[PDB]
DNA sequence: TCAGAACATGATGTTCTCA
DNA sequence: CTGAGAACATCATGTTCTG
């Protein structure tokens, strides 16, 4: 489906998996970024176009479960 | 030290009744901010999200419910 | 075809008015 | 010594523009 991460309209395979424009950046900034993403549920959040801004911990955990690589070095 | 009573909404050390109940400076502006502008938030979970000082940004759909449950209101005239 | 500058914003806290 | 509302100054995600 479009964005095997947020179900929004994907722009094309990004970092290895089909994603929207947003998802691209999120996963770039998440990875190269000092963070402490903490979920406020049970690590099972729904993630769509709208519901995505909500939980970063799960969304990133999604930009990890479904391939999405930065690739070594 | 520095524990001046937890926000009835989130948990952060609040500061004086705001819009009806003990809330932080954060929650104060949120509840004023959540009512005026168009919002219609969407909870990304099972409508029971923790709203402590950290995760309070995560789900404003629940924090609002928390405000509406702590009886927050603009009072009126 | 896809990267990431880069320009959009958006959302949020913490002051600092004031009465 | 209140308890509100600017308006700051801060982040966080989204869009277009660039190779
Ligand atoms: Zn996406
Ligand atoms: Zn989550
Ligand atoms: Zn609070
Ligand atoms: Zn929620």
């Amino acid at each position: 489906r479009p964005c095997l991460v947020c179900s929004d309209e994907a722009s094309g395979c990004h970092y290895g998996v089909l994603t929207c424009g947003s998802c691209k950046v999120f996963f770039k900034r998440a990875v190269e970024g000092q963070h402490n993403y903490l979920c406020a549920g049970r690590n099972d959040c729904i993630i769509d176009k709208i519901r995505r801004k909500n939980c970063p911990a799960c969304r990133y955990r999604k930009c990890l479960q479904a391939g999405m690589n930065l690739e070594a070095r």
